[PDB]
């Protein structure tokens, strides 16, 4: 094929339950219904890549358990067609998962179990695992696995001359400078970028400031995701390249939007498209994603994205 | 060959997460860890019967999802040994599951998605479905599937002349008198016994009276589970049979204890043991269960229950 997309990151079973009200301590309650879906930022991103018919590997850790089974079925040969060669299962950790309680009062409460995502990685990455990233077209990371692993990968590929994108989605802790210095492109939303720099982000102006602070701390490029306001690519060798939303006829479910945006973006970039094309390819993919319910369910095939890009 | 134990009931993925406290509205907390296990009272009871080497069939409804395959894997040919011939899966409902939140404060909170357990049954059972209960040597029911399905099954066996046990475990709702009328043995714990009859159960005299009230509701035999106090078989017009606990060296995890007790009782009964032998064999099996974590994983094999019986006559 071509030099693959390599996503190193998280895979989660998302367990949604529709509840009237969170139960009281001691109390047992019933849900209207519930559905358990393959999810996690790394898996979403890898799934998106494989749907865009680009060669895509996922490097991650699962428990040897039902949720583990659920993730591989969804990403693999019977699903999105991600290469799972570098996924390892372990027997002493649960597959990561999240209990998403959708309360009837409009509210939503969440419990997260890092499980294998956080606890099943080696102290030192294997040479096998480093072999796939050193052979990668582009590497995608997030923050739902330990920074230590993110750093080891980023260093391996920096040596190799392979571009690495770090999505900031994940743990609400500061990013290690040694990680910030090894990545090519940092990719926050307005919220993340804000809590990242301690600076406000309600205007393009003050957003552009926090990005300066990011540039200052060793980050050559910031791909900011701005929800309904579109998105901007800041290169600290230029001024922000911008791209707004491709409007969606119906917006049912924004879940998966950011992951789709980032993966789509990364696929265009390894297909050697230009920055403007990259942004629009990603904007188109995300647009199609928010028109369907579910994250991995909603992700567009390449044909659908190319068809939409035809419009002016 | 031997007329099978036949269990009709629930199958759940039990999703356990360890948290310091419950979250607030909007709040995303982090659990310490988690584990998903095959459970549900029906699957537990089936698995327990299979592990005791009595031919066991499980009748239930799964979704065609991962949780579904987890159940089948645990119960089936490569697992406990339950015949699954009569398990049916549907595409329009998920396998039942339960989110169990183990708090740091000892408090537990549960969220139950009934799923296929409650929504994948026909309005009317097929003769295909009821053929197995008509050939049972004994039938066990619980209250984690629709009352209406419990009723059709129990009636089909009353016409067949085979003993039906109803575990009160599950829904905390009143029991349809039609159901009560068609079962041979009711099996509540003391908390269930109270809620059911409406009577208090703090003392044995009180319990004996709440059982008199079960007797007035159409059930000739009541098998009361009294936790660490033991158990008792009440048979209308006869002297109650009492059985204390068989002490466990280590109470690790009482999950599945009541299910083990009831299924073990059933196996001893359909094999023709005396009431006292049934109660004792059920007490021994439940004793072993509480010494291992998990429900289905802690279920003892026959030779161990019998061994614990020698050394604690
Ligand atoms: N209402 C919308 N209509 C069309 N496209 C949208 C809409 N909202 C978001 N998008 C697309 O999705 C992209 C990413 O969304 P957003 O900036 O919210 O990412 P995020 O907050 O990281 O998402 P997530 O919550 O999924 O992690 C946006 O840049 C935009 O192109
Ligand atoms: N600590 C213990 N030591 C030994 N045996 C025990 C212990 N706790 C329970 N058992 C056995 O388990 C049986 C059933 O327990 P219990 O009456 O609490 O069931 P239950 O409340 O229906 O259980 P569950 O909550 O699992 O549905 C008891 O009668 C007893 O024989
Ligand atoms: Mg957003
Ligand atoms: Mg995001
Ligand atoms: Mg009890
Ligand atoms: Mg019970
Ligand atoms: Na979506
Ligand atoms: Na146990």
């Amino acid at each position: 094929m071509a030099p693959p997309l390599v996503v190193v990151g998280s895979a989660n079973a998302d367990i949604y339950v529709e509840i009237e009200r969170l139960p009281k301590e001691g109390e047992t309650i019933s849900a209207k219904t519930g559905q358990t879906l393959a999810g996690g930022k790394g898996a979403n991103q890898a799934a998106c890549g494989a749907k865009l018919m680009y060669p895509t590997y996922f490097v991650g850790r699962l428990g040897e358990d039902a949720h583990g089974k659920l993730i591989a079925e969804a990403l693999g040969d019977d699903g999105c067609g991600v290469h799972l060669d570098y996924v390892r299962s372990v027997n002493n950790e649960p597959t990561g998962h999240a209990v998403v309680m959708l309360q009837s009062d409009g509210q939503n409460s969440i419990i997260i179990v890092g499980g294998a995502n956080m606890k099943a990685w080696p102290e030192i990455m294997s040479d096998d695992d480093l072999e796939i990233v050193r052979n990668a077209g582009i590497v995608l990371l997030q923050r739902e696995i330990p920074d230590s692993i993110n750093i080891q990968v980023a260093k391996a590929v920096k040596k190799a001359g392979v571009p690495v994108i770090l999505d900031v989605g994940g743990m609400d802790t500061p990013i290690p400078n040694e990680l910030l210095d090894s990545i090519d492109i940092l990719s926050p939303n307005e919220t993340e970028l804000s809590r990242l720099t301690g600076m406000p982000t309600e205007t393009f102006e003050q957003i552009s400031q926090a990005v300066a602070k990011c540039h200052k701390l060793g980050v050559k490029q910031v791909l900011v995701k701005l929800g309904s306001k579109g998105s901007a690519l800041f290169i600290q060798g230029e001024k922000p390249i911008q791209q707004s939303i491709i409007p969606a006829a119906q917006v049912v479910d924004t879940t998966g939007a950011g992951d789709t945006f980032t993966a789509a973006f990364a696929v265009a970039m390894v297909e050697g498209k230009s920055h403007e094309e990259c942004l629009r390819f990603a904007a188109a993919a995300a647009s199609l994603c928010v028109q369907v319910k579910g994250a991995i369910p909603s992700m567009p095939d390449r044909k659908s994205v190319l068809k939409l890009l035809k419009f002016s």
